[PDB]
């Protein structure tokens, strides 16, 4: 049927279970959306340079710059506290019903992060979906951020899988068409405060759902089309 | 002495000049603070994907994405109105001072710029200091976004330098470690919501600055010291 790669925060796992930390430090929930890109823009500027560093480290990086550009005090509990909500974010509840769905109607199921690999239990285990899952791959052995061709690339590999049979999925549409490029198929699930880019020679995702549940009914469909 | 070159938007011309659009359009001046970044972050999502595209089509792309994030309605004017911000940025008034007692020390003074090549009269002219310059040098030979390697290695190579002669100016720490991997040195200029971000194994600017004065007495001092 074909193998899908999920992305994991904020595709499957609820970014905005962070609020109230921003809310706290900076006075404004808000300033996760500031937040968020600047930590996905450091994280290119690290692969592009050839340089690397766990994502985590780079939140907590970009967590303090953001903080200083706006004067808000950072102090070492808000950093552990950060840390602790980064790695224990829950589930949304359309993810284990979909994914039920998508692994019923006979898909492989397999998770690709930015996040290096964590101790036991995962994130992905503490909110409950870890087991849907045949494998969960990270970039941290690549050494290179999403999306770097290298991170799909080795991610095909390590599954022994041809880019036709794979079909990344998320919510951050930098990391579809990273996928796409490398002739993967893209799917994309449009969380809050996510549309997709539309740009000329930007390539627009193969399947495209307002939540995971009108994703996964494209992405059955395209299975008898 | 050695050739300084000068990232524009923000570091020389003032960003926030474009808030009142921001303000009108979202309702909130500070979406510029989630604009900007995303801008950058597509640029280099481009760039690692072997995309390009010009980067003022980005910049009104993004616009259009972060509206609909936010669901807030955008008519043609409003892009026309982007763009005429975008490219009219007046120079902080720290520049031009800074930039004469650089001359007067003998430093040669080039720009390079994300932007493509702009039409007579540049943002710079527009801005009454384009003529400090000896060359604008832009992304364009490149087909590639900071801080892509090609793009300071191809500016280096235009201006006949070795990279020890060269030392980048942004207000912008991706810019600074995307020419100090080249072995550029770097000059960072604290413009309002930018601070350098410390990460282990990252490189720090060689100067830093709270304003371009501050900056350009670092840069001179350091002949003398």
């Amino acid at each position: 049927s074909g193998i899908l790669v999920f992305d994991v925060n904020e595709t499957l796992l609820d970014l905005t279970s962070l609020s109230p930390l921003f809310e706290r430090v900076f006075g404004d929930a808000k300033v996760l959306r500031e937040w968020f890109p600047e930590l996905i823009l450091y994280s290119q500027t690290l692969t592009l340079t050839g340089l690397y560093r766990p994502f985590g480290e780079i939140a907590a990086a970009v967590f303090e710059m953001v903080a200083a550009n706006h004067q808000a005090k950072v102090t070492p509990d808000d950093i552990a506290e950060l840390k602790t909500r980064l790695t224990s974010m829950p589930a949304y509840p359309d993810v284990a019903p979909a994914l039920t769905r998508l692994q019923d109607a006979g898909f492989r199921l397999v998770t690709l992060t930015n996040s290096a690999p964590s101790p036991a239990p995962s994130p992905l285990e503490k909110a409950g979906i870890a087991s849907f899952f045949e494998a969960h791959l990270t970039v941290h052995s690549s050494q290179r951020f999403k999306p770097h061709p290298s991170v799909y690339d080795s991610t095909a590999e390590t599954l022994g899988a041809k880019p036709e049979e794979l079909c990344m999925i998320a919510c951050h549409i930098w990391d579809t068409i990273g996928a796409q490029a490398r002739g993967w198929r893209g799917g994309f699930v449009a969380r809050p405060h996510n549309t997709p880019l539309t740009l000329a020679e930007v390539p627009q995702p193969d399947f495209i759902g307002r939540d995971m549940g009108e994703l996964a009914d494209q992405l059955i469909a395209s299975l008898t089309a």
